[PDB]
C-alpha cells in the first residue's frame, strides 16, 4: 500500500502530501453525510478521498490544479463517474455552484483560510467538511480569551456552526507531513455577510495589546461614545476584544451605530 502509492507515482512519472489512509477516509466521508446536494472536492490528488466519496453515493466535482495527476485520477477512479476540473482552487467559480452543495476536501495550508472564508460568504453551501492543519482548525473553532481567538473565529461563527471533529497524524498521508491535521465541519446557517459588523470586529482586534476601548479609539471610534457603549452593555471599562463573543460584538455594533 505505501508501495502501491509509490508504484502508482512511478508508473505515471511523478511534490505534495497525498491523503491515503483508508481508515481515516471512512470518518471524513461519514462526517459529510447525508449527501443532500452535490459535493465539491479541492485537491483530489491520487483520488483516494474522491473514491470513498463516490462509493458512498456522492455526486462529486473534483477540482485539481496539477494536470499531471489527470492520468493518475483516471486510473484510480475507474468505474466511478466523477467530474474532474483542472483549475486553481480560488479561481474556480464558487459563487456558481448549486445552492445546497457540500465541500469535502483535504485543504492545503495556504489556501484553506481564504477558500473557507469565501465559501462561507457565498451563503450557498449546506455543509463544509475539510482537513486542515491543526492550528487553522483551532482558530476556526476557538473559545473567547484564548490565543487562537480572533477575527477568523468570529467570521466562521457568524456564518456557521463550527465543530472540530478529530485530529489526523502524518501517517494519514504519503509522504507524511510535519504537522498535525484536523477534520473540521462547518454547518452554514444561511446567514450572509454583515460587512458593518466585520469592520467593527477587525478594528477591535487591530491593536491586539490594548483594551478594546483604546483599540477602537485608535481605529477612529469616538472615545466617549465607546465608553458609553461598553458601560450601557455592562462590560468592564478595560475589557479586551478577545473577551467578547459574537453576540457581544453585535450588541456593541448596535450601540455604536453611526460612530462611524
Amino acid at each position: 500500500s505505501p508501495q502501491s502509492v509509490r508504484a502508482l507515482l512511478e508508473r505515471h512519472g511523478l511534490g505534495q502530501n497525498f491523503l491515503v489512509s483508508e481508515a481515516h477516509l471512512r470518518r471524513i466521508v461519514e462526517a459529510a453525510r447525508p449527501f443532500t446536494g452535490p459535493v465539491f472536492e479541492v485537491g483530489p490528488g491520487l483520488g483516494a478521498l474522491t473514491r470513498a466519496l463516490l462509493e458512498a453515493g456522492a455526486e462529486v466535482t473534483a477540482i485539481e490544479k496539477d494536470l499531471r495527476l489527470r492520468p493518475v485520477l483516471e486510473e484510480t477512479l475507474s468505474g466511478l463517474p466523477v467530474r474532474l476540473v483542472f483549475q486553481d482552487a480560488l479561481l474556480y467559480p464558487w459563487e456558481e455552484v448549486p445552492q445546497g452543495s457540500l465541500l469535502v476536501a483535504n485543504l492545503p495550508y495556504h489556501i484553506a483560510t481564504p477558500l473557507v472564508t469565501r465559501l462561507l460568504k457565498t451563503g450557498r453551501f449546506a455543509r463544509l467538511v475539510f482537513l486542515v492543519q491543526k492550528e487553522v482548525a483551532e482558530r476556526m473553532t476557538a473559545r473567547p480569551k484564548t490565543p487562537a481567538y480572533g477575527v477568523l473565529t468570529l467570521r466562521v461563527a457568524h456564518h456557521a456552526v463550527a465543530e472540530r471533529l478529530f485530529d489526523l497524524p502524518p501517517g494519514a498521508f504519503f509522504p507524511p507531513p510535519k504537522v498535525w491535521s484536523s477534520l473540521v465541519r462547518l454547518t452554514p446557517t444561511g446567514a450572509l455577510d454583515d460587512p458593518g459588523l466585520f469592520r467593527l470586529v477587525e478594528a477591535a482586534f487591530g491593536k491586539r495589546r490594548k483594551t478594546l476601548l483604546n483599540a477602537l479609539a485608535a481605529a477612529g471610534y469616538p472615545k466617549a461614545r465607546v465608553e458609553e457603549a461598553l458601560r450601557a452593555l455592562g462590560l468592564p471599562p478595560r475589557v479586551r476584544a478577545e473577551e467578547l463573543d459574537l453576540e457581544a460584538f453585535r450588541r456593541l455594533r448596535e450601540g455604536l451605530e453611526g460612530a462611524v
